[PDB]
C-alpha cells in the first residue's frame, strides 16, 4: 500500500517587490540579484499577517469535508513561532474546522521542521490507513532592510495532505538523515532577525548535500541517472545549484545537462517568492510538478531537505498516475499573479512596522485570516 | 512485536526551596501549600543551567555505546526553548555522541510536546524494529516571585528510551487525542514568564481528562477498575487528584479507595520537584514505577497527557516482566536527597537572575552539562 501526499498547495501574501527595483533602490547593479542569488519577485507581507494567516490559507486551498472527518493530526513546521508554549497547529486545527479528536503540535528545527512533520506523518498513516494528517510549513524570512539577507527574503506556507493511496506523491522508504550541531544560522529566544554565519551557511548546506547524498548512494545504489527531478530546499536558487554543481562534476554531459534543467523547473515558482525556510523545498516539489511538462508517472523524485542547525534529509517520492489532475497550477499562478507590487518605499514601510503584541489593538487587512485583534497578548484571526 | 519505554530516567537542578519556608517569606499559611496544592519542595536552577543542561544529564543516565548506534532520532519535547529556530536536540545529539545518521527536532505544544514525541516514537520503532528513539521532555517552570504560579513551579528533564520489545512498558494502540484552542497558558514571543488564566487553566484540565476518558471508554469498554495505576499530567498534585476525583465519583467507594491510593502513590516524586511541564505525566509514570509496590508485570497503566493550548491524550501501557530490574531508583533517591536547600533569600536571588546572552562570558558552575561559556550568543557547556 502507497502512502504520501495526497494534495499539496502554497499560499504567498498579495505583496511583493521586483528585484530590479530594490537593486536599483540599493545602489547596486538592476541585475545583480537576477543573475547572481537568482531572484527576481520577493514575497512581502504587512504585520497583519502572520505564520497562521499563511497555513490556514494554504491549507483551506485542500481540505474537503471528508477530509476535516478523516484527519487526526496536525502538524506546523516553522521558525518563525509566535508563541513559545502554545502550538500554532491548535489554532490552525479551529480555524479548519477539523474534527476535535485529533493530536496537534508545532515542530521546529530550522527550515527542516516541515519535512519532520511530513515523515512523521507518514508513518501514522502507514499505521492507520484510514486516517490522515495534515502537515504545513509556514514561515516568513526577514533579515533587514539594507542587510546582508535582504535579498533571499520571503514568506509564505505549503500545506499537505499525507493520507493512503495518495493521488500525487508515495513517499519511499528510502530515506537518509544527518544531525551536526554547526551554527550556520540561528535565533536566540528574544531575537526577531537571526544570527548568520554567511561562509560556514554557504560551506554547511553544500556539505550536508553532499554527506547525505553519498550515504544514500551507498545504502541504495542509486544515482543521479536514477533520478527524473530533485526538488531542494534552498535559501535562494544560486545556491541549490552550486550544491547540486559540485556533486554531478563526474556525471555525462547529458546527464548534467538534464539535471539542470530540471532544477531550473524546480525553482521557477521560488524566484517569484524567496525564502520560505521550512516551505521552501516543498515550493520547490510543487514548480516541478505544475512546470516540468517531462514528468510522467512512475517518475522517481528525490528531495533533499535542509535545515539550519543543522539537520539533512535526502528521500525519494514516486509520481503517482493521474497526478496532473489534482495539482492547483491556476490557483497558484493567479496567487502570483494578483499580487500587488509594492515601491520600495511602500515596501520599506511596511518591512519596519511592527506588532506589539503588548498593545490591545484593532488591524484593518482584506486578506482571509490575518489578524484582526490583538487582546491581552491574544491574537483574533478574521475568517 | 510491542513497542514502548525500554528505559526510563528524570533530572532536576541539585537545589530547591522548602514549601514551608516559601509560605512563611510569602505570608500564606503553610498548608494551603503543602494540603492545598499538594507541594513540599520546589526544584529550583541557576541561569548556569538550561534545557539541554537537564536533557543531557537525564539522557547520560540509560544510554549505553549500543544505544547511540541504533538511535536514529533525537527528540526534545518543551516550552522552554533557548533558540527561536535551532532545536535544543541537536546540541543534546551531540553531547550524547549519538551516530551521526539521525534526524533530531523539538516539538512545541505547552506541556504535551514529550507526549507527540513519545507516539511518534512508537509509530517509528514499530516500522524500524532495529532502531531506537530517544524522547526527552525537558523545561523549566518560572512563574515569577510573589506571582500567582511561584508555588506550582519546577524544572528538569525525563529522557525515555523508544525501541521494539521494551523493557519497561509496551504501549497499546488505544490513543485517543483531543485539541481544543484555549487561552488557559501561554507565552507570547518575547515574554519570560507564561500568561495564564487559572480559572480556565483548571477547569480546562478537569474537563479535558473526562473527554478523553469518556472517548476512551466509549472505545474499548474499558474503566477504572481495570486499571491498575494511572500518571496524569500535573501542574500541581492536588489538580490531578481534583480531575480523577470529579470522574470517579460513580465508582464503587472501594474501587475510588484503590484509584487514589495509586494516583498517592504517582505523586511521591512530583511533591518533591515541582511541574515540569512537559515532564510532569513522566516524572509520575517513573514514581509509580518505583513507589508502588504491589504493581506487577501484565498490570496496565493509564496515561494521561495534558497540553496547555489545549491538547490532550490517554494512552495505556503494560508493565513488562522484568521491568523492576530496569530502573532508576537509587541514582533518583541521591539526586532528590542530595540537593542543596536554599533559604528563600538565596532562592529569589537565584530565580531574579537573568542571562544576557548578548554578553560574551564565562561561566562557573560543577554541575556536567551546565552553561560554560558564551560566545556571539553561543552556548558552551562543560562536558
Amino acid at each position: 500500500m502507497t502512502i504520501g501526499i495526497d494534495k499539496i498547495s502554497f499560499f504567498v501574501p498579495p505583496y511583493y517587490i521586483d528585484m530590479t527595483a530594490l537593486a536599483e533602490a540599493r545602489n547596486v547593479d538592476p541585475g545583480k540579484f537576477h543573475i547572481g542569488i537568482g531572484q527576481d519577485q520577493m514575497a512581502v507581507n504587512p504585520i497583519s499577517q502572520d505564520i497562521v494567516t499563511f497555513a490556514a490559507n494554504a491549507a483551506e486551498a485542500i481540505l474537503t469535508k471528508e477530509d476535516k472527518e478523516a484527519i487526526d493530526m496536525v502538524i506546523v513546521g516553522t521558525e518563525s513561532s509566535i508563541d513559545e508554549s502554545k502550538a500554532a497547529a491548535v489554532v490552525l486545527h479551529r480555524l479548519m474546522g477539523i474534527q476535535p479528536f485529533a493530536r496537534s503540535f508545532e515542530i521546529k528545527e530550522g527550515c527542516y521542521g516541515a519535512t519532520a512533520g511530513l515523515q512523521l506523518a507518514k508513518n501514522h498513516v502507514a499505521l492507520h490507513p484510514d486516517k490522515k494528517v495534515l502537515v504545513v510549513a509556514a514561515d516568513i524570512a526577514k533579515y533587514g532592510l539594507n542587510s546582508g539577507g535582504e535579498p533571499t527574503q520571503g514568506a509564505g506556507a505549503v500545506a499537505m495532505l499525507v493520507a493512503s493511496e495518495p493521488r500525487i506523491l508515495a513517499l519511499k522508504e528510502d530515506n537518509v538523515m544527518l544531525t551536526q550541531d554547526i551554527y550556520d544560522f540561528w535565533r536566540p529566544t528574544g531575537h526577531p532577525y537571526p544570527m548568520v554565519d554567511g561562509p560556514l551557511s554557504n560551506e554547511t548546506y553544500i556539505q550536508s548535500f553532499a554527506q547525505v547524498w553519498d550515504e544514500h548512494k551507498k545504502r541504495t545504489g542509486l544515482d543521479f541517472a536514477d533520478y527524473d527531478a530533485l526538488a531542494f530546499h534552498i535559501p535562494y536558487t544560486k545556491m541549490g545549484k552550486k550544491a547540486l554543481l559540485a556533486k554531478i562534476s563526474d556525471q555525462t554531459e547529458a546527464e548534467q545537462e538534464r539535471i539542470l534543467a530540471r532544477y531550473e523547473e524546480s525553482i521557477i515558482y521560488s524566484r517569484r517568492v524567496g525564502n520560505l525556510y521550512t516551505g521552501s523545498l516543498y515550493l520547490g516539489l510543487i514548480s516541478l510538478l505544475e512546470n516540468a511538462t517531462t514528468l510522467t508517472a512512475g517518475n522517481q523524485i528525490g528531495l533533499f531537505s535542509y535545515g539550519s542547525g543543522a539537520v539533512a534529509e535526502f528521500f525519494t517520492g514516486e509520481l503517482v498516475a493521474g497526478y496532473q489532475n489534482h495539482l492547483q497550477k491556476e490557483t497558484h499562478l493567479a496567487l502570483l499573479d494578483n499580487r500587488t507590487e509594492l515601491s520600495i518605499a511602500e515596501y520599506e514601510a511596511m518591512f519596519a512596522e511592527t506588532l506589539d503584541t503588548d498593545i490591545d489593538q484593532t488591524l484593518e487587512d482584506e486578506l482571509k485570516y490575518s489578524i484582526s485583534a490583538i487582546n491581552n497578548t491574544v491574537r483574533s484571526y478574521r475568517n
